[PDB]
């Protein structure tokens, strides 16, 4: 109880910023989870034994893939964390317990693969679920892993008070998934132009958290350049992997997820900060000014993107 969790002072400082990079010592991602959660929501939020075992089980169930690893969980996490803490009065006690836990959840037992790979491949999971297939997938993963025998780190709350952040937990992973993210953002930016936009009604918090969901998803966009670039090979990796995979079912991927059309890729980044990633970046702004420095750090790396396509990188 009178168990602190502490970071070195440089980790300690800069672990408040939304441009964090958690590092390459994989042994201490669990202790700046841990230390995120007792300064997000309490020292008292989760009984210490089990949220431990609960972080160690979710470890266990990310899988050795280039990106979508439990290095991006907890980097998800983390983002999620900078936007709480610069948003300290805006959620609720249970919001705060809810969407730390969804983000490190969030791509549970990924496989590297897009929700179209595993579609055209015909597996089982494009069957079970035939929208936001891996979403709900990694939803169903979270829940499995909170039944394990001392992992309930929600054993305090009520009866209604469990299905509340169970359900705050799934909308936000379900949100994850980026086909959703373009009509939540367009409502959203009616929503706050019309002034119609309502934090006291349910529907409209939703919507605002999955705005946040894909905020802390796409923060590798967001981080300074040199971590943005070396994440952005992690990517590819996946997506190049992904190409191959479409090539061995007899079906030329889109170029983005063909390693043949590497050259393009800074062109491909453009798109994306303009198509999906700036748009992103400026509506969360818009509804939370504090988390501005998303929105300067993700302008920052289109300007470096840009200067990679006129040779001056
Ligand atoms: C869009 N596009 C298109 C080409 C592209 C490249 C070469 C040739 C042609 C096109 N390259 C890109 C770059 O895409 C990304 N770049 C960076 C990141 C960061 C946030 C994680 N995410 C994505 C991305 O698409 N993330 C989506 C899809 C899967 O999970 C969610
Ligand atoms: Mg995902
Ligand atoms: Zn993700």
């Amino acid at each position: 109880g009178l168990m602190q969790f502490t970071l070195p002072v440089r980790l300690c400082k800069e672990i408040e910023l939304f441009h964090f990079d958690i590092g390459p010592f994989e042994n201490m991602w669990p202790g700046i989870f841990v230390y995120m959660v007792h300064r997000s929501c309490g020292t008292s939020c989760f009984e210490l034994e089990k949220l431990c075992r609960f972080i160690m089980s979710v470890k266990k169930n990310y899988r050795r893939v280039p990106y979508h690893n439990w290095k991006h969980a907890v980097t998800v996490a983390h983002c999620m964390y900078a936007i709480l803490q610069n948003n300290h009065t805006l959620f609720t006690d249970l919001e705060r317990k809810g969407l730390l836990i969804a983000c490190l959840c969030h791509d549970l037992d990924h496989r590297g693969f897009s929700n179209s790979y595993l579609q055209k491949f015909d597996h089982p999971l494009a069957a079970l679920y035939s929208t936001s297939t891996m979403e709900q997938h990694h939803f169903s993963q979270t829940v499995s892993i909170l039944q394990l025998e001392g992992h309930n780190i929600f054993s305090t709350l009520s009866s209604s008070e469990y299905e509340q952040v169970l359900e705050i937990i799934r909308k936000a992973i379900i949100a994850t998934d980026l086909a959703l993210y373009f009509g939540n953002r367009k409502q959203l930016e009616e929503m706050y132009q019309t002034g119609s936009l309502n934090l006291n009604n349910q529907s409209h918090r939703d919507r605002v958290i999955g705005l946040m969901m894909t905020a802390c998803d796409l923060c590798s966009v967001t981080k300074l350049w040199p971590v943005t670039k070396l994440t952005a090979n992690d990517i590819y990796a996946e997506f190049w992997a992904e190409g191959d995979e479409m090539k061995k079912l007899g079906i030329q991927p889109i170029p983005m997820m063909d390693r043949d059309k590497k050259d393009e890729v800074p062109q491909g980044q453009l798109g994306f900060y303009n198509a999906v990633a700036i748009p992103c970046y400026t509506t969360l702004t818009q509804i939370l000014p504090p988390t501005e420095p998303l929105l300067k750090a993700c302008r920052d790396n289109l300007s470096q993107w840009e200067k990679v396509i006129r040779g001056e990188e």
